[PDB]
């Protein structure tokens, strides 16, 4: 089969940090290809994207890739950057994050089969509050996803130490892991029933 | 320490890397090569299957503007035109005059904002359209002229990807159009060795 997949999200969807230039998204597509699927891989991750940034752009971008392509899938992963602190406040408030996510997922599912994947871990010396804010936000994402019958993958627990994810990020730029980290992410997705449902 | 760069590749299936089971295309491969040569690349693939120069003209500015910035090392690379020349109901999807107009508009706007490179169409042999190769070469020559008029570097991969390159062999053995890892690796090698790619900032 010939599925077209759009991956929409932030740096972690882009695979920022991976010298192999695949991210997790490229790797799960390579693996679907080995299983005899014939995947068209559309990565639409953008560095620094919040839910607000995604809400503004996703439809006009995704629609051009999936126009009259009746075998298609859209995978969203965002939220990390919403909670980044600027001038002591989140880039996007939690109310806005929820609003944004509902709006994005509600419209998306009317057009395409949709999946959502949680924020992945990020440790930041100056912001010891980030982990807690991220987990609280993730639970809000899961509630939205539950209301909308959108499968939600929580990758956070399985990418925390002892995973290489946070170690590779710390050695790199503090934020983005490399090939080993993205490989671990891809394997979580490859084991997700909602993903396996397609492949 | 590594030189950071963000690169948007804008075009059609051949930019997407359609057919490459490794999910890199030539674009991912040249980025991997840059990473080995001292860069730290943010790789933005913005290829779309079936895209013509008109599709590109309409979307490129808003998509690239979200991914590149004057504040950091940025590069946009365009490669398109094959789909313009596809015959639908007996005529090109996009007329040669329109391809030229679109290309001038795209490149003129782009070069004002970011470092830019253009790469020619790549070979496609289509049994029901014997005319395709000549139309493609004629189109490529017009793209080259626009690029020369605008001081935009143009890479002509076309003659280098015809036989004995594996490009067309892999394409025929697959879906008639899209090559696989071998062919995209050949394409990457040409780009990697291009002076303008090496000197993208010039």
């Amino acid at each position: 089969t010939q599925i077209r997949i759009c991956f929409v999200g932030d740096s972690f969807v882009n695979g920022t940090g991976d010298p192999e230039c695949l991210g997790w998204t490229g790797r799960v597509c390579v693996n679907a290809n080995k299983k005899g699927y014939d995947v068209t891989y559309y990565n639409l991750g953008i560095r620094r994207d919040t839910s607000s940034d995604i809400a503004k752009r996703w439809l006009q971008e995704v629609s051009l890739r999936l126009h009259k392509e009746y075998n298609s899938l859209v995978v969203f992963s965002f939220g990390l950057n919403d909670t980044t602190l600027e001038n002591g406040k989140p880039r996007v408030s939690i109310a806005e994050t929820i609003k944004n996510t509902r709006e994005i997922l509600t419209q998306a599912k009317k057009l395409y089969p949709v999946l959502m994947i949680s924020p992945a871990p990020y440790i930041e010396q100056q912001d010891p509050g980030r982990r807690r804010r991220t987990i609280d936000l993730s639970q809000q994402l899961a509630l939205v996803c539950q209301d909308l019958d959108v499968p939600y993958l929580d990758v956070f627990p399985l990418l925390e130490k002892p995973s290489v994810w946070l170690h590779e990020a710390k050695a790199n730029d503090g934020v983005h892991p490399q090939a080993g980290g993205y490989t671990e992410f891809a394997r979580i997705v490859e084991n997700w029933d909602a993903w396996l449902n397609w492949f």
